[PDB]
């Protein structure tokens, strides 16, 4: 209640504090957001499928509500996300006869979408995840396969950044990805961003999703990743932080509540993480959780459909967890 510290105040001098929302959860969690965050991200309603579900049909209504909420409460907004292998409708890659479109056609659709979306929120949204998760998560290759990449070629990302920059040259443009602290994938992300910067491409930041577990990645791997990326001269945002109660191999569905030890280790893990972020306050400018309280989290159904997870600083009744007290006292 009254005597609880406010996350954004606690970290006033370190970084912004954000949360991913939709219009429902804005209503359901309004007070937590008003009390703690100074930054908002749309969990789903600014991805391609929720902005242009059919060609020439733009559905900005839900995204507008999110932006209106943020502006009415002095909160910044991160835009998420323009170009991604997921949650993009099929029409984008097809012609009238069901076949794939050409390089030049896909570029015009990319440019048209990026221009329409970014111009609408120009001067309200201060940064954009332009490219999401383009690096390969496994294997020897640099890049994931995607229809973006297959149709256009490997320079589809340079084009995306240049289209966004032209639509709003005052925005900070980000490459955004997960498993960003595993060394092999860290070096791919580093190598990709380095090459883009070395060509003069307007990429200003790296977004570290940080969909983490109690164990992985280690504090040393997080520190190395921060330093490797920060050495490129880019801004760093932590963009989707949560601390899952299950490791990747742990696919149990029948846990009705977190254990005493899970709750305690999570508190400790969050304390170590925010200590590391504070230490690197000079390169980390924002820390956004993918949610805010345990009554809404995508981890309830990912990677295991139909279970429950407890990944955030507040519980389902919106009360501070022990993780809260450790996080604010670094
Ligand atoms: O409602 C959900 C919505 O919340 C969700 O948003 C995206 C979630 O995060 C990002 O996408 C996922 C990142 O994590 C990957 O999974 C990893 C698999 O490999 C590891 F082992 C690791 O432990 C996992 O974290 C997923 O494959 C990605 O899709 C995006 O940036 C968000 O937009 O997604 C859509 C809605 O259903």
């Amino acid at each position: 209640n009254s005597s609880l510290p406010s996350l954004r105040d606690v970290f006033a001098n370190d970084f912004r504090i954000g949360a991913a929302v939709n219009p429902v959860t804005i209503e359901m969690q309004k007070q937590l957001l008003i009390d703690h965050v100074n930054s908002i991200t749309a969990e789903n309603h600014m991805k391609f499928e929720h902005l242009q579900p059919e060609e020439g049909k733009f559905t900005f209504q839900e995204a507008d509500r999110i932006v209106d909420f943020a502006c009415s409460h002095r909160m910044a907004v991160r835009g998420h996300t323009l170009v991604w292998h997921n949650q993009t409708p099929d029409w984008v890659f097809q012609d009238g006869q069901g076949h794939f479109v050409s390089r030049d056609v896909l570029l015009e659709r990319m440019k048209c979408h990026i221009s329409t979306v970014v111009r609408r929120y120009k001067g309200k949204i201060y940064c954009w995840d332009v490219i999401n998760e383009a690096v390969a998560d496994e294997g020897n290759e640099l890049l994931r396969p995607s229809k973006w990449r297959q149709i256009i070629g490997d320079d589809f990302m340079e084009q995306a950044f240049l289209y966004a920059y032209e639509a709003d040259p005052d925005a900070l443009l980000f490459y955004n990805d997960y498993n960003e602290c595993f060394p092999e994938k860290r070096e791919k992300i580093f190598a990709l961003v380095k090459s883009l910067r070395d060509k003069g491409i307007p990429i200003h930041g790296i977004g570290m999703q940080a969909h983490w577990s109690l164990t992985r990645p280690s504090l040393d791997e997080i520190r190395a990743a921060i330093e490797r990326y920060a050495s490129l001269g880019v801004v760093l945002h932590i963009t989707g932080l949560d601390v899952s109660m299950f490791e990747f191999h742990d696919r149990r569905t029948d846990l009705a509540a977190p254990t005493s030890e899970m709750i305690e280790r999570q508190a400790e893990r969050y304390g170590q993480i925010f200590a590391l972020f504070k230490e690197y306050r000079d390169v980390i400018q924002s820390v956004t959780f993918w949610g805010i309280a345990d009554d809404h989290t995508w981890l309830d159904n990912f990677p295991v459909h139909g279970r429950k997870n407890w990944p955030l600083l507040f519980d389902e009744q919106h009360k501070p967890k022990p993780a809260f007290w450790r996080a604010v006292s670094v």
